[PDB]
Order: structure tokens, then sequence, then C-alpha cells
């Protein structure tokens, strides 16, 4: 078989990841390296945004099936076709030449439709971990010094003076973490549900949620003070369901 490569991060100046990786990749051709990497990774998620006479309309994944988005501009429409990791004008009002325009498909790169004031641009959004790329590959002292003097590239993380491997499910979670759409901090406590009060002046008093705020993480609850049904507001820490 093939020797295997490891996943190592890399530390770069902050926002400047893709100009790093850029570097990077053109110092592993002048120092003929690019046969000890098979990957550079800046941790986040391309995506494109598309605007119509100023304002912002979409924000989608550049990565996916083959969609086409049309927008009203200020003459008519403008259709984009994202495909393939690409982004194109399908269709345009009269006099717009972005038609022509050939497909982009790197954060930065942009087409922009001057008669419809209509654009689309691929930009990164997601970016966790700024300041950091990820590369696998077979890590060696020439690398490293290549590594080291690649233009806005510190060194990778260091663990006793030497790079330090990641684990693929790291790295893997790491990305499934980058695109995924953050659903709700769960649903722990809902109207109606029935608690009691283990902290503070209304400790062991029972009640009933009336309305959740999850941002906040507070809660209204009519409690029953003997009887006495009486509305309070409490944190989700200082009561448990029953």
């Amino acid at each position: 078989q093939e020797l295997e490569k490891k996943w190592y991060a890399l530390q770069v100046e902050p926002g400047k990841e893709n100009e790093a990786k850029e570097n990077l990749l053109k110092v592993l051709e002048l120092e003929g390296l690019k046969d000890l990497v098979d990957e550079v990774i800046v941790p986040a998620e391309e995506k494109v945004v598309i605007r119509a006479q100023g304002k912002e309309k979409y924000r989608l994944s550049l990565k996916g099936n083959a969609r086409d988005i049309s927008v009203l501009g200020k003459k008519g429409v403008t259709t984009f076709r994202i495909e393939n990791g690409e982004v194109k004008v399908v269709e345009s009002v009269e006099g717009d030449t972005c038609v022509n325009a050939p497909p982009i498909s790197k954060p930065g790169q942009k087409i922009t439709c001057k008669e419809n004031k209509t654009e689309a641009k691929i930009v990164l959004d997601n970016k966790i971990f700024p300041g950091y790329i990820l590369i696998k590959a077979h890590m060696n002292d020439k690398l490293l010094m290549a590594i080291e003097k690649t233009p806005h590239v510190f060194r990778p993380v260091m663990v006793g003076g030497k790079p330090v491997p990641l684990k693929e499910e790291e790295v893997q979670n790491i990305l499934n973490q980058i695109k995924r759409g953050v659903k709700p901090s769960k649903v722990e406590f809902e109207k109606g549900d029935q608690v009691r009060v283990i902290e503070g002046p209304f400790m062991n008093f029972t009640g009933t949620v009336e309305e959740v705020h999850p941002e906040k993480r507070k809660l209204t609850v009519m409690i029953s003070i003997f009887g006495r049904m009486t509305p309070v507001e409490l944190d989700f820490d200082q009561v448990e369901k029953i």
C-alpha cells in the first residue's frame, strides 16, 4: 500500500487563512513538496451571496445540487446558476454583459451585472478557529521549514517542539460542525410541564410552566403555594420536572 498522511493544524494570520493556503501551495511547488501533502483546508464554509441593488437576497452553500436563482434587479431579472462549485449568470437584463463573464469559484471572487444592478459573490462563513488551517500530509523537516517560511503562516501546533497529529474523526467532526444548520438548544421545558422548585425561597413548591424563555434560560411558572397560585420567574436550573 501507500504511506498514510496525517492531519495537522497550522497557525496562520487571522483573516488571511485563504491567503496562507494559496501561499503554502505555491511554496510546496517551488520546494518540490507537493507530493507530501494531499490537502490544505480552511475551517469554514464557502457560500454564494446574491444581492439586488444593494440588498442581500440569498446566502447559499457553494456546494450542492445544481440550483438556479432569479432576482429582480433595477431593469429586470438576473438568474445565477450554482453547480459543481461554480457560479455564473444564466441570463440577465438587456445590456448586461455579465452573462459572458466566466464562472467564479473562489472566495473573494464575484460576477457583477451593472445594468440590472445585481451580483453574486463567493465568501466564507462559519469560519470558526480563525487563524488556523488544516493540512493532511506526511510531516518531515523540509515540509516543516517550508511551512514556517510560508508568508502568513506561523508554524503548526507544536507539542514537545514537534507538530502534533489530529484524529480523522476530530477533523471530520470539525467539518461537519462547519456545515450543519444549528438546531435549537433542545426543548427541555415546554408550556404545561409540571415542576418542583429545588432552589431559592420557593423551594419544594410545585407548579406548572406558563411560558418558556429559551433565549434567557428562565421560566414563568405558576406556583401552587398551597393552592394560592402564584406566577414566578425562575431559572431553568432552579426547578425540576416532575
